[PDB]
């Protein structure tokens, strides 16, 4: 919103005009009148935005040449050109050479303010998404998978991605889109698992809300693009039917709508269920299944690609540090082999969760110290007492204490009795009363 | 980006010109000439972008009134206006009423393409941000969390330097950003430097910037922070040579870039954070006390998760939805049984640790009946074993005690842990544990 803006123009009245409007708005303004004075200002402190006279006469660099030098020094620094009456061609060329936009003399305030609000807003947006975009394996299976993606992507066929939960099907779907002919169209996702079965039709098909406002459903939003249906198996009965029509008709009704909307979508499905078995029990539709499954893509379980795990661990650490400010640590080779040999029912999500867990537990140890196999949980390699009121908690505790002591004495009740502080028959009676 | 662009203009020749230039470029175009045709096209299908004649002669609604209706229907659908020579005041007014930008007749292709491309890009980024935000993944009504909000408010209007102090994985960065948002620098930059994360080799460059080999310049954080606030996350991990330089910056309000000679002037308000007291930093030996005092003119304490256990259910519930979006896992009800464990734990790693454990639970119950409650036996050792619990051969010190002594130790530990769980509220603790209030007071004295 407020910014340190540098105004470079060879005319005293323009610098004064621009600087004054921008200051009046809340910005901080600096001025220059040629290449040297502009580059000296930039050197003093990089500004947030630059207004640059496109001609800039009586200067060592013309306006475009200066633009080039600015962009070389600060690639991400937005620059809006100030152009003359009917120098549209030259202005347009400035944009090819790196300028964001231009404003044409003469102008009053509102026009300039708006040009500047836009340049800053878009610049800000570019930086938020660039950061967020920060926040792929050697094995046979993953080479086959890459190979599969590349063959299947440039077709126009519906894809069904199959594999277990957590194996990273969404990533495969985005890969497909990136190499498809719809790569510059939209990529829209529907988490069929996640959305309430009630709201599912509104997410898919949209609707007119009470105010007159419209919710554009995912099909409509995906027009010209790809729709990725995640875990198609969690789709309701009436919703399956209605998607079947869409695949064939290429048309649908909005919830509560009468208009039949035409779209041109390419659908990618995924599932970790066995759908053929769901057909057999009448839970999912056969005809729907076959149309969604024309070309299949299989995503390998972590256990199918064990070779990849070290680099995956290494990768998730780089990323977890980004996401949480924790200096990444080295994993010790005994613990790494235990990671490498687990079955990973939750696959990549599960592996990430565990790596994140180790980094949290070892946050604030000597950085040269290794993550050891001691730290991994019981799954790798009924009721809690705290949920119980006093009488019941104490009874759980007596029971489990007695069982523990009994095992520690190898089943010898008389020895257990003596140690725990009871007469033998009384231990037997107590054990029975606690349900053993 | 190719896109579905509706073109709305009362002149056949303008629609033709626009739709044709846009088509040559690869877009899919549709056209209309008045409100009824424009709204029917939007009802047939929602376009990605609208060009709209600012005047729109021969129409039920003029261009401005049509802009109100389009925006009401589709608030995020960008609309670029087509205006005439000298219509700037009206164009400006269109922007106030929701238009993204305008183009002024006469125009040829290049100029029209640029306006389209920009409008599509900006609209794309607005969505791609909010989408990437959901795909990455201050809550609470506790006494402590109310205190923190009240403190943020009292402190934000100062000009003075803030030191935020609190345990790791508490949400200190968020506290920083809530302070920035209520300050007089809310419209300036907020810049973060995580001292722990940056290799100390690169710490000077990250902070103070440098001229790279190409001629390309790297703007350091301090310089980027000009006009705003710079957040020095975990200052303790800063090298002494960097400490010395920050001290000069605080008082000179100036600095040299790595390898540079210009003294860059800046106007930054520094907010700092750490997990340790002053006594701690002296004993560690790393960090200068004079600097510490100057970075901590106004203190803000971020309470540990154990000091606000009352918020654990809201945070559990909150993190489930976050995770449910970020990872495609259906959110599930945590059983009251498992919530009691979660709530009773002291969370040495605070919000990060809690979140990571909620993620864990949700991954481990991924292929279950949607009704079936999440249970405590899926929690790791560090959560379950630090609390009063059913013993096991593993626990040498319980196993060395006879039954009554073991039981009495357990009652004590249990009651203290439940008191803590309910944030010290005796009445509620008593209600849960099965006791009347005075009886609970009397039992506590009887056990020490
Ligand atoms: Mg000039
Ligand atoms: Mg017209």
């Amino acid at each position: 919103m407020a910014a340190d803006i540098l105004v470079v123009d060879d005319e005293v009245d323009i610098r004064d005009l621009v600087a004054g409007i921008l200051s009046d708005e809340g910005h901080e303004t600096r001025t220059a009148f040629d290449a040297d004075s502009a580059l000296a200002a930039i050197n003093d402190r990089a500004p947030r935005l630059v207004f640059l006279d496109i001609w800039l006469q009586g200067s060592r660099l013309d306006g475009l040449a200066l633009l080039d030098e600015i962009k070389k020094q600060h690639p991400e620094l937005p620059v809006v050109m100030i152009s003359g009456h009917g120098n549209i061609e030259t202005a347009v060329s400035a944009i090819r050479r790196g300028a964001y936009d231009f404003i044409e003399k003469p102008f009053k305030a509102d026009r300039l303010i708006l040009v500047a609000e836009r340049a800053l807003e878009t610049s800000k947006l570019k930086r938020e998404v660039s950061d967020l975009r920060k926040r792929v394996g050697t094995s046979l299976a993953m080479n086959q998978l890459r190979q599969t993606i590349e063959r299947v992507a440039p077709t126009n066929s519906r894809i069904m991605i199959t594999g277990p939960s957590g194996a990273g099907k969404e990533l495969v779907a985005r890969a497909i889109h990136a190499q498809s002919s719809r790569a510059n169209g939209p990529f829209v996702t529907v988490n069929a698992a996640t959305i309430t079965p009630e709201r599912m039709e509104i997410e898919l098909f949209g609707t007119e809300m009470d105010g007159g406002e419209r919710k554009v459903g995912a099909l409509e939003e995906a027009h010209g693009g790809i729709l990725y249906l995640d875990e198609v198996a969690d789709m309701p009965r009436e919703t399956q039917n209605k998607i079947l029509r869409v695949l064939v008709d290429q048309q649908f009704e909005r919830v509560g709508g009468t208009k039949r909307v035409k779209v041109d979508v390419r659908i990618i499905s995924s599932t970790a269920q066995n759908l053929e078995g769901m057909i057999a029990e009448g839970t999912f539709r056969e005809d729907l299944f076959h149309r969604l499954s024309v070309v299949p893509v299989q995503v390998p379980a972590l256990a199918a690609r064990r070779e990849d795990i070290p680099s995956l661990v290494e990768f998730f650490m780089k990323q977890i540090a980004e996401q949480a400010g924790i200096k990444p640590r080295k994993i010790g080779p005994d613990a790494m082999a235990v990671l490498q040999a687990h079955s990973w029912p939750g696959n990549l999500r599960q592996l990430r969760n565990n790596v994140e867990r180790l980094m949290i537990l070892t946050r604030g140890d000597d950085p040269d110290e290794l993550v050891t196999a001691d730290l991994l949980p019981a799954e790798i390699g009924d009721q809690h007492i705290m949920a119980l009121p006093l009488r019941e908690a104490r009874e759980r505790f007596e029971k489990e204490y007695l069982i523990a002591q009994i095992n520690r004495f190898g089943g010898n009740i008389s020895r257990t009795a003596e140690f725990v502080g009871m007469e033998r028959s009384a231990l037997h009676r107590k054990l029975k009363s606690l349900g053993v």
